[PDB]
């Protein structure tokens, strides 16, 4: 995945508990060379499942939890390192943003040409529900989804509650989320 | 299970979609003679299955989110059937409320001598996270302790995120969920 999640993971770390602590996680997740991260620039995704797995370790706090919490994060971190315009342009509640979701990550792949974003379909089935599917080239992330959907929520001041339908890891075919939201 | 959790079904779905809907479920459940359900006397868990089975076919959702719907129903339900007393002795917050709940259930196993409660421990990973154990002589109900979560939830005014990192029906040992809090 491009540097910039990686940054972001670094600066969330650090922020909430500082540079020994990210340095630790940083050493522990065998990456002590890297100076600084790159964002414009595709690493493997290992370099962010190691960090992952650092964190969950440094910090003691499982994987998922840490995903969860990184994932509400990327909607600040995004919305004030160059992306708040195409944040903003993508939607005015969470319904539509999710709807726009797919497009935003094509305006995000001409910028960055090595993108495997993920795909998103949504179902309403209300104007207060959806049914959110996830699809992707990469496992492990529905928690992350998790969290980004927390951070829309709490951008659009709309309160939401969201569980999990149905899983890739165990093989459904992919996630679902069934979503209900002001 | 109690008749009590079958009730409540019931009561769920009359109150959001009506008897003569109810009573579709009911018949195709298979339980068209049942004239009522016995609250404090225990059923065969079929007659559970059936009726979620039953209501998913009528209503055209999947069983999973029925089950959530339920789950959260019963936070509601229990504080107005007649224990809401027990409900609130049991915490002021929801990490507190979780961590009473064993006691919770064998409190009412003294009402309920053929109760088989689940058995739930909380590990805690921070003051707003924490890993949730559920355990069960049954299988198909995490669904449910979701939504139990997110009633929870709603009862504290506390917004609650939720995702399950393990599952008993692959064959790992028990339900994992990871949660995070205000
Ligand atoms: C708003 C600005 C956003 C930007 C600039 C952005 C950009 C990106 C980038 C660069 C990646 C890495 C893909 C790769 O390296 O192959 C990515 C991945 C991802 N993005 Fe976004 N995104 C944004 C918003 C969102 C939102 C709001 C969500 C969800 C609601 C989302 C969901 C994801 C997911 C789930 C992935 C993981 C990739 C995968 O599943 O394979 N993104 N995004
Ligand atoms: C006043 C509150 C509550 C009462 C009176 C109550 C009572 C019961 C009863 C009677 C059963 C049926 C088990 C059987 O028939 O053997 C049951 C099952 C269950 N209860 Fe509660 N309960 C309460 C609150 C909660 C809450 C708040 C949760 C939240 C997670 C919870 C989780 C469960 C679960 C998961 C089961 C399924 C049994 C299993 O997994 O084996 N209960 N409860």
């Amino acid at each position: 995945m491009y540097g910039l999640v990686n940054k972001a993971i670094q600066d969330m770390i650090s922020k909430h508990h500082g540079e020994d602590t990210w340095e630790a996680i940083k050493q522990k997740a065998g990456l002590e060379d890297i100076d600084f991260f790159v964002g414009m620039e595709a690493y493997s995704d290992d370099v962010t499942y190691h960090l992952v797995g650092a964190a969950s370790e440094v910090l003691g706090k499982p994987a998922e939890e840490l995903l969860i919490a990184f994932g509400e994060y990327w909607v600040t971190y995004t919305s004030e390192e160059g992306y708040g315009e195409l944040l903003a342009s993508a939607g005015d509640s969470l319904p539509e943003f999710m709807e726009n979701l797919d497009n935003l990550h094509a305006r995000v792949g001409l910028s960055f040409p090595q993108l495997r974003p993920p795909a998103f379909e949504c179902q309403h089935t209300s104007s207060k529900s959806m049914e959110l599917h996830y699809q992707s080239t990469r496992a492990g992330l529905a928690p992350m989804v998790l969290g980004l959907l927390h951070g829309l929520g709490k951008r659009f001041q709309t309160k939401v509650e969201v569980t999990q339908t149905a899983f890739r890891e165990t093989g459904e075919d992919h996630d679902i989320f069934s979503i209900k939201y002001e």
